[PDB]
DNA sequence: CTTTCATTAATGAAAG
DNA sequence: CTTTCATTAATGAAAG
């Protein structure tokens, strides 16, 4: 049982993470950026209705704050079903036009995976529950992601915004990934001998043998948990020998 | 008065040419060609009265002869005009697909005037008329270039075809420029001084004073006239310090 | 809903 | 009139 020896490390028992040892965002625009402020198109009740829940939770979870922001981008009613459960998207493209590019280091899978030599076969992943969210952003970065939310009869004055990284935004994937390679630096040095893959929230551990894997995955959830990340119950793969990562099958160190 | 001193030289005066020192050409077909008939597109009688004409006096030339052969290739009904004058186009196409290909030796304008130098300045501008049906064709190439021909009430039994170099067929700009090259070597062996350009039927006689020009162009279209040629006497500009050729304006021996 | 890049479908020009 | 290459105009897929 692992869902019980790690409550801070699970998203289903550690409630919604905050990576505590991360300083707060500061999202940087470029020299002649200047604020834009498009407006959101009507929404029908239907669609608004099935975000409502989305929005309310994450207002509740601190995710969302009220705002007043000269910055606005639209938000958008998508449902992944046939025409059922909506969920907020937001249109950033205006925005990330507006931020000042960063180098994009995240590895593409394929030369990430290349790293993984044929003596390390007992796998554990991991997908890290909302990674985003769990960077705050600092409030003078937080007006640029504003959007427009409108609860007719009665709810919010008009405009809300982020106070953790969000989707969208060009530059999450590259940050957040670096933010967790920061944190886990010292877990790599006290263990040497295992193997970390990480692909922004997606995590592979390998060891030698079953023990290692064991012991490795027990001192990662336990760290993970600590700085305030939260790994996927449901979806973790323990101590398997094979496994599926990044859309590829390990076994036998193949593929 | 040119057109008085050299009665073969001139088209209005010659009458239709012909290349007696030029063998009739055979035209070889690709080593897998076999026969192709395509069936000719039926004619309005506005386009079969307005093309009679030019068949007629193509008959009474003998650039046409009746013959059946297993190639036919259509007749288009061409009018420059609104809607008045036509004129016979053969769509010879698949015929060109199957004659064996030959190197292109025509040179482009650009490169054929390059060799003009700016001492010769007393130009003469000549354009032979109906140039390639001058080249007899090979009875044996002769069956390849049918089509064919209906006067409704009588006339034809059905096909008709060229005894001489004809129109559309891919091969004829460069075989009457090789041609032509042949009939006029000696010529330009008898006059070093003198400066010829060929342009498949457009020819430019450049020298250096105004008394060579004159001579010269006497014994160009007396050459001309004798090999069977016919020029142009509308057309003709004769020593001319400036002139029209190939779409340029000589002047100065500029362009 | 808007934006940007693909892929496919129409027309227009050149020719024999 | 049919063929082949251009240029332009429609749609379809990916995304935020």
């Amino acid at each position: 049982t692992w869902l019980s020896d790690f409550p801070q490390a699970w998203a289903e028992t550690g409630g919604m993470g905050l990576a505590v040892r991360q300083a707060p965002l500061i999202i940087p625009l470029k020299a002649t950026s200047t604020p834009v402020s498009i407006k959101q198109y009507p929404m029908s009740q239907e669609a608004r209705l099935g975000i409502k829940p989305h929005i309310q939770r994450l207002l509740d979870q601190g995710i969302l704050v009220p705002c007043q922001s000269p910055w606005n981008t639209p938000l958008l009613p998508v449902k992944k079903p046939g025409t059922n459960d909506y969920r907020p998207v937001q249109d950033l493209r205006e925005v990330n036009k507006r931020v000042e590019d960063i180098h994009p280091t995240v590895p593409n899978p394929y030369n990430l995976l290349s790293g993984l030599p044929p003596s390390h076969q007992w796998y554990t992943v991991l997908d890290l529950k909302d990674a985003f969210f769990c960077l705050r952003l600092h409030p003078t970065s937080q007006p640029l992601f504003a959007f427009e939310w409108r609860d007719p009869e009665m709810g919010i004055s008009g405009q809300l915004t982020w106070t953790r990284l969000p989707q969208g935004f060009k530059n999450s994937p590259t940050l957040f990934d670096e933010a967790l390679h920061r944190d886990l630096a010292d877990f790599r040095i006290q263990h040497p001998d295992l193997i970390l893959l990480q692909y922004v929230d997606d995590l592979l551990l390998a060891a030698t043998s079953e023990l290692d894997c064991q012991q490795g995955t027990r001192a990662l959830l336990q760290t993970l948990g600590n700085l305030g990340y939260r790994a996927s119950a449901k979806k973790a793969q323990i101590c398997q020998k094979q496994v599926k990562y990044l859309g590829y099958l390990l076994k036998e160190g193949q593929r």
